[PDB]
């Protein structure tokens, strides 16, 4: 319907400019005829999810690169894709005028945008907040009589989540994660730093903390919001680190195992929110398979754990095969899910690089690798940030797919938005990864899935500078002849019946 | 009750450190016996409103400096003293834990603090806000059907104002001032820059703007808050300047005259808030007496104008005698009131100088000069700021008497707090300035007033480095023998019957 | 010869990219035939001093805008245009490889560039320095035996000035200005802050300071550099301001009058550098005509003062007519000269806005207004800065027409460069402003001059978004039919005989 | 001779204020009589290396904490202590008037100060520079005909190093480290970012880079300065990182091994500067023992490597035992040396915290831990910085033990200065760490050494808030009865 308004800020590619009266958008999804394929293309040179069509040909000759679909090789089913409604994200969105707000929300959540079906919701404050608060800051309130949702939830996050669900055509799943407990439950008596829950699993401290989860779910339920899942703690390894600068709560794998078994599991199961899934880890995949072994070999813990949530920050130390692959081999009925990722947090690098194609490629490369190693979903961090990469009370400024400029009632959609969109828009919940084999060695990253209706989807990422001619073979329908330009990402879709 | 915990940040004096469990405070006011005086002393060296007592002596010999009270020379009556509940101030206060918040509010508003009886409340956003908003941003809403108070008022400012009034023993007067109108009422269609109300006094634009004042008062009344006064516009000269960087609305004196006469006056008088006072100017005293002449010689305007509000920012160009003095001589029944002051806004100077004695002296020197030229009250700007002197969306960072450090649940009371306190605590509403004459030339600044009950109050400021021995003669009671140390401020109190 | 390589950084227009092997440049100046005009055009849309030609027509009909040249209405003669060789500028230039350096110097100083004929040279350190040195820091050296030029002059500034003069086809005039004296000559004993020369005019402190000027001129003369002029002090009002953050030396107008009369004038006149011109003020035009009255009504001072130097920073408070116009009316034989301007120092703006058309328009609007009110030249501040707008030891970062990126051996020519070039390239020394009248009210800014050879030059600036059709009438040659596009600047040239 | 002039800037403790006519200083070292001990004390409350004395007692009774010297348990010998003469440090020192400059240099280098005997010298520009130069920026000069020292070396660094050596009573050792090579030797063609030397070890690129080291040493030798050591590269891991913001040159451990073996080692050994030591790593101790294994198991490399230089920045991820301890166990004849440390680079802290006792304790805790795990020296980063923690061309502003205020001709000596001084002043080169055992579990950090003359030195750091009564037993002389106050550091000295 409406194309990208490009704008360059001196980095490798452009952002797309949106405001109160204009944002780039798609037409309603059309299902093209059998024998034809759809291609969506984004390039470093400036193309943004541009729609073209072509014939699926009966015959193919040549020695070029062939990618062959293997529809009978079936792997994981997809839960979905999305991002995080932090205080910072909510503040930035609400800094826009209402019509601009709606265009931003439509960009993420509607079929005229990229069709997000996951929202991650922090349980109280994190570093992407303007103050340190929990839901129960009144000291020594073990009964949680003074548990309440502050303005951040009731005026910022909750109304935006409602508006997002109203705009979405797909069912949206909410995922909750806590950073810190109330400080009076902690060994160090502070929101940050090295510190765990006081005492031991089973006791009042741990039972109060478990009950805080239920209190959270109750309060959100009173606001007509239900959660698909919760995590046992955001990045539990962080709270084991001396001087950790922002909200954390430390758990060893054993401590998490026992907390799940003795407190969190039973308390959730004995509540009105017993259908809510519990995800473990919510931390770096370097910690796998060890963390999964420790927790899931205890059947008292394992019976409460639906899945394993992973963050991307130490992926460079942790090959996917040895972590994700090995965890799946050992525990094939426990889903693997990517729950957080952002660029810009490395201490030496710039927080926000407006129009960075490299950062887009990091997102799409990560999603592909995750999908090739059994992962069922992928979740961005902050949905929106300001040009500094904030607000953030500890100055841990990072990048986001959408950057909001409050002073100009304007927002910028980065390459990250579109790279994520190449998956989120075209891989609905219940899609299944299928086999895809290359005829020769190549520099492309690619994944193939089948939608619930049987139609095919293939994403092809070219991180090299060289254009790669290629053919996609579907045994049922024929051959898709195409080119993968240098510094491009393509999504291919076609009917198989 | 509790002394100052001093802390130095490398400037000329100390701040007083407060937190969740400790803040410096006074005992309840005792009325000492006839024949004795109370002295409160603050010094650059570290004393903070320290209480001592002494005898009033029958006789006095010597050639030393004599200040002689003239109780029959009567001048203006005092309305009061206070500061501004901006979005920035409210945000900073609410960044503290609740017990720390209460200690801050007690510091300003209780008799255990400095007894503020004025709070200035911006009507919607100013530069000390995190976003630009008015109460009626829905375009062309001349009816003001979509007028509403956002979270800044309902969750931040209003609850804090309630809590302040609960802590105050004296009646607190609220003063409201707008920075900008909705942009659709303005010639330039923006919150900032050179721009006035569209059209002319009498018309729909001006009637809508007048009605916005009533809508504001209604909304605050629904929250159980009544206003003593409103100003016709914050700094109307600012909106006459090309490129003025933050929220403004330009009025010439003629435009303000005609707006008051045709729109604002009648609309207020014909409402349930007809008892609310209207102050004019709310701008630099350099604009007097001209601005007062233009407005108050029109009886159609003059009949609605209770007083003239002045800001201190161009005082260096505008001698008090020729501005305040001359305005009083011409219009003696129209009160002069100081409605805004802050240090740190000069483009070349540091915004926040923690522990600056110089900035304290600027406050007390200004208050004295104002009181010596018919001014009935003096109002600080932001009640609290962060260590950067914000938040502020245009980076117009300035200083404040209280600096809040969110990361340490701590606030710092600056010399400005105490210099203001030397007046606010000891000069209740209805006090009257009286004569005070020096026997010889001196470097001190001094003012004398009488409380409603007839008791005396004298403030003595020494901005020199030399200790000045002095005597205060009251003809009724006798002689107060004392010393004014270098870089000190003293308040003296005594019964006369 | 070589066009602009455009590059966008997200602002309203483009920069032109230069490096070791490429920079945009002009062909040698051609003099087109009588009956034809040359037009050089720069636009927000991307045109950079593009050459076109057209006929001067015999007849003209229509009701459109007519600008009529009045060649017999003669006003001031032009000294020239240029910028400042600060320590920061020199460091940034020398950060490039030698071939890139030469392309930068050629851009400014050659006839293949924009033909600068003025270089302003600070006398020792200012804020655009990496340290706070004077030429005589050895304490109490009233004889100035230890006066010497440090590395900043001998290795950075002086060699670059030589290279600039080698590249220039027009004679280049050097202008010197001091920021601070040695601290041992100052009341405050520091390079910055409120402080003046110790004592009084006539005395040793003032005689030493006067002699420092001669010592400076001697040292530069030993390096084969002669000065056209010196200023009595850079921004003398700055040293009257408490807490002024960088190098300054305070003078009231009286103090400057008496310093010139008693010390600086006589010392210069009695030296080998007696032909060097002395300019007064070197400060904001808001200070005129008062400052000119105070100095020039004393004949003992007036006889040493060739001219009055003005800075642009408070132009928004100081209409040209009432300051520049009035000063000229009173003192028509004392030239007015604009000695410093930069954008980016306002706290609410970015220091550097790469590709800002607005900033270009500020330069050309200022130059036109100055030329329309008797000003004989206009001088930019730093010739080059880094992308942060530095280096600057007090963080007073600002913009510059050329921004150097050290890590890429690249420099960027901003719209400011071209807006300044529209004058500097086409208004040689000795050109004379002549009359130019508009047939009706309009939004254009325009000025007409005559070169020494009698040829005409007209600059037309359009700061509006509307294209303005217009005609220029020269009674001697005929009618130039043209359009002034929105957000454009044009320079028109033609022979009159 | 002259006490600290204290000044508070709102942090946990005071700085000591110095200017053109005043700086705090010590009297000449006295050697007190056998049977007595000297104690130097610094406290958070304001004491700055204050001298007191007491008796060594014949007998001791009680259940209190006993620290027992074990003079026959001998460990590493100490090379020394010091800091870095960066462009930023030099500029800040030279911003002072000459008499103030001399008081600053005396503070660090004289016996009236804290007796530094190491100066680290960057080879051309780093982040603590005002511009991005190398010694050979003329392109493709593989012969290095246009190699030269710019103004930063000849007018700032070299004259200050001369002045420091003149003031020093102990021999001073110079240590050189490069950040980047000329850009025309690099794969990325830039001073910063991800990039290594072009080609492979053995080739012209690597031979030129090796020759640059010799050219550097030659040029400094022409200015009458000799180096004790050089490092193979400052933080070689940095140049492996995409977008690394300042001067770097990337080496894997294999690349460094092969560069040392094929180029740097042979070129140094075949020059007039063959006695100069070569240190490897010059990077985070997290990289050990792996990096040491990779390099030192190749005898072609190992034969050129005198020692291993470590930086402290990732110490929080890298326990000393598993890194320093394990490296020493594997390679006991290869010295471990701490070549760089500074506080203030973490994004969530202030770069400069004037008067921070915490930052002092970080220095002394680090030095003790290093000394307890075989480390032979400890080197601070910038010798002086401005109040912003600069100058620094990429805004990587950090803290320094001395902060110079140019506008007031004043400098501030931080707790870091004194915490470092508690070791540097009292642990001369050739001192040997000896055993020291605690009678019970405690919160103190302590180390014992013996000077070359046989006299004893013990440093005791108390990072807790609790005063700890304690006794030091020397079997030869007797018992030192003392107290370690909360938030204190003590150095004890005695003849044996
Ligand atoms: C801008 O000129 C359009 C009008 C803006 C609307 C009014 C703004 C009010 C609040 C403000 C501000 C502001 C205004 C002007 C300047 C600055 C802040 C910074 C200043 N830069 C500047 N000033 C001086 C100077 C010295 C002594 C006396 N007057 C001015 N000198 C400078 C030297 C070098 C660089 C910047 C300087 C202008
Ligand atoms: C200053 O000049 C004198 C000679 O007049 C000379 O002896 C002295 O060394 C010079 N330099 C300084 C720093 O005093």
């Amino acid at each position: 319907a409406r194309p990208c308004i490009p704008k360059s800020f001196g980095y490798s590619s452009v952002v797309c400019v949106c405001n109160a009266t204009y944002c780039d958008s798609f037409d309603p999804p059309t299902f093209p005829a059998l024998g034809t394929f759809s291609r969506y293309e984004s390039t470093r040179s400036g193309r943004r999810m541009e729609l073209s069509m072509g014939p699926i040909q009966a015959n193919h000759t040549g020695t070029g690169l062939l990618l062959t679909l293997q529809p009978e090789q079936k792997f994981q089913k997809v839960k979905g894709f999305g991002g995080a409604m932090t205080d910072a994200a909510a503040l930035n969105i609400l800094a826009l005028s209402p019509p601009a707000q709606n265009l931003l929300l439509k960009s993420y959540f509607s079929e005229e945008g990229i069709g997000y079906n996951i929202i991650r919701v922090p349980m109280a404050s994190c570093d992407f907040s303007i103050r340190t608060y929990t839901y129960a800051d009144t000291p020594d309130d073990f009964q949680l009589h003074n548990f309440s949702l502050p303005e951040e939830d009731t005026k910022l996050k909750i109304p935006l989540i409602h508006r997002a669900l109203q705009l979405a055509q797909r069912p949206v799943s909410l995922l909750a994660s806590p950073w810190t407990s109330p400080t009076w439950l902690k060994t160090n008596g502070a929101v940050n730093g090295k510190g765990s829950l006081k005492g031991q699993p089973g006791d009042i401290y741990h039972q109060t903390w478990a009950r805080y989860f239920v209190k959270f779910l109750d309060a959100y339920a009173e606001h007509k919001l239900q959660f698909w899942a919760v995590t046992a703690e955001n990045e539990p390894s962080a709270g084991l680190l001396s001087g950790y600068p922002f909200q954390c709560l430390g758990f060893t794998p054993e401590h998490q195992r026992d907390f799940i078994a003795r407190d969190l599991g039973p308390t959730l199961a004995n509540s009105t929110h017993h259908n809510v899934r519990l995800l473990m880890l919510d931390d770096q995949r370097l910690l796998l398979p060890h963390w999964a072994k420790v927790v899931l070999t205890d059947p008292e813990a394992a019976k409460y754990v639906h899945g394993i949530a992973v963050h991307w920050y130490l992926d460079f130390l942790a090959p996917a095969k040895a972590t994700l692959g090995e965890t799946h081999r050992l525990f094939p009925n426990t889903m693997l899910f990517a729950s957080e990722a952002c660029v810009g947090s490395k201490f030496w690098e710039q927080s926000v690089r407006l129009g960075s194609w490299d950062r887009g490629m990091q997102y799409s490369h990560s999603i592909i690798t995750n999908l090739l190693y059994h992962v069922v979903g992928w979740t961005d961090w902050n949905l929106a940030l300001n040009p500094e990469g904030g607000p953030n009370w500890v100055r841990n400024f990072v990048d986001s797919p959408i950057i909001v400029d409050i002073t100009k009632d304007t927002f910028y959609k980065q390459p990250m938005f579109y790279h994520l969109g190449h998956f989120s828009k075209f891989i609905p919940e219940g899609s299944q990864r299928v086999g895809l084999v290359a005829s020769q060695k190549n520099d492309l990253d690619a994944v193939a899935l089948m939608h619930p209706d049987g139609s095919a989807v293939v994403v092809v990422l070219n991180r090299s500078s060289k254009d790669v001619p290629l053919t996609i073979k579907d045994p049922a329908v024929g051959f898709l002849e195409t080119i993968s330009p240098g510094y491009s990402i393509h999504t291919y879709l076609w009917r198989r019946q």
